[PDB]
């Protein structure tokens, strides 16, 4: 819904 997809791009991949 949000911006959800934070730990999908996390600062260290």
């Amino acid at each position: 819904e949000l911006y959800e997809n934070k730990p999908r791009r996390p600062y260290i991949l």
